[PDB]
């Protein structure tokens, strides 16, 4: 039977599932103001599927120049051509080989770049702010979003939405390595996966899927989705309490004088957006410190909800095209002061 919500991370997470419930923000605001991360499922059905595929921004976009990170060693692809990221996405033979012979796990750099999605792609841009779950807080122009009425005394977040383009991490040795590294944001934003590309050439890298998501400690209900309902998984998050963002930076402080780092005591590990928690230190993280996270599998269609402050990292399972929009909520908008 179809369901207002449901929970996940064995209670911890709220799951809505109808994006555009008139009601959601009856559910969503005692979660959301405990400083919890929220799910929201089934954007993809209310987004027009032609605008959001890898071979539309190849044909439409692929003679702009940009650079590409290779997620494996952190090394910059300098001043190549959109379509060279691209036409790889899903089709292993076609993606850049590294010195060894093999196809690179690569991430897009900053690309719409800067504020620029609006005025490059005007017909997406509607697609995506028209259909964002819990549009009082999340539109530009939302009742509860104080973007726009702060004064210089607050941050206030760059024009958005922002795309997040990059490959799959493959092989067992990835397992230990970010899309995105650890850090956090002082303003909110929700992150709406738009499009997964699970490829072919290779394509039989299922298994080591599986072993990254349990690994990842996933709850059992999340673990069901896969193998009950076949949803496309996108992406693994973990993503901690802002509160405990300074447990979080004496626990890396510790490790970078272990590894022979030389950082003065005071240095932020978390701004520097150097560090991935694989499952190693996120055990020491729980058993040394006191503190647990939050482990989420963002699926084709779902919508994460992460609060201002709290640190968070991405590790994409498979190929993954995800929209992120910033916004102010009163909830937490003491992370964006710039006094005490
Ligand atoms: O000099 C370099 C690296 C420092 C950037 N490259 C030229 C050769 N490249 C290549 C790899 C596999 C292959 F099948 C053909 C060519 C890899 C990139
Ligand atoms: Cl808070
Ligand atoms: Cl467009
Ligand atoms: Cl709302
Ligand atoms: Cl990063
Ligand atoms: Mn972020």
């Amino acid at each position: 039977s179809m369901t207002s919500h449901s929970w996940l991370c064995d209670g911890r997470l709220l799951c809505l599932h109808d994006p555009s419930n008139k009601n959601n923000w009856k559910i969503f605001r005692e979660c959301w103001k405990q400083g919890q991360p929220v799910l929201v499922s089934g954007v993809h059905k209310k987004l027009k599927s032609e605008l959001w595929k890898p071979e539309a921004f190849s044909q439409e976009f692929g003679d702009q120049d940009v650079d590409l990170v290779n997620c494996r060693n952190c090394a910059i692809i300098s001043d190549v051509k959109v379509r060279d990221f691209w036409d790889g996405f899903e089709i292993i033979c076609k993606r850049l080989r590294s010195e060894d012979g093999q196809p690179m796990v690569l991430k897009l750099k900053d690309w719409p770049p800067g504020e620029d999605f609006r005025d490059m792609m005007p017909t997406r841009f509607e697609d995506l702010m028209e259909n964002l779950p819990l549009p009082e807080y999340t539109k530009r122009d939302g009742r509860l979003n104080l973007a726009s009425r702060l004064p210089s005394y607050f941050v206030r977040p760059d024009l958005g939405p922002k795309m997040y383009n990059a490959y799959g991490l493959i092989t067992a040795e990835d397992r230990r390595v970010g899309t995105t590294n650890l850090h956090l944001d002082v303003s909110d934003a929700v992150n709406v996966m738009v499009y997964v590309g699970i490829p072919i050439g290779e394509g039989a890298h299922d298994e080591e899927v599986l072993k990254t998501i349990d690994e990842g400690d996933a709850d059992e209900v999340t673990k069901e989705r896969i193998h009950d309902h076949k949803e496309k998984p996108g992406a693994l998050w973990h993503i901690y309490a802002a509160k405990d963002a300074e447990k979080i930076r004496e626990l890396l402080r510790k490790v970078g004088e272990e590894q022979g780092q030389e950082n003065p005591p005071d240095h932020d590990p978390i701004h520097d957006q150097s560090w991935y928690l694989d499952q190693t230190l996120r055990k020491r993280l729980y058993e040394e410190y006191g503190v647990q996270g939050w482990a989420i599998v963002q699926f084709l269609g779902d919508a994460v909800f992460i609060p201002a402050g709290a640190p968070h990292q991405v590790h994409n399972l498979y190929s993954c095209i995800k929209v992120a929009e910033d916004f102010v909520s009163p909830e937490h908008v003491k992370h964006c002061f710039r006094l005490t």
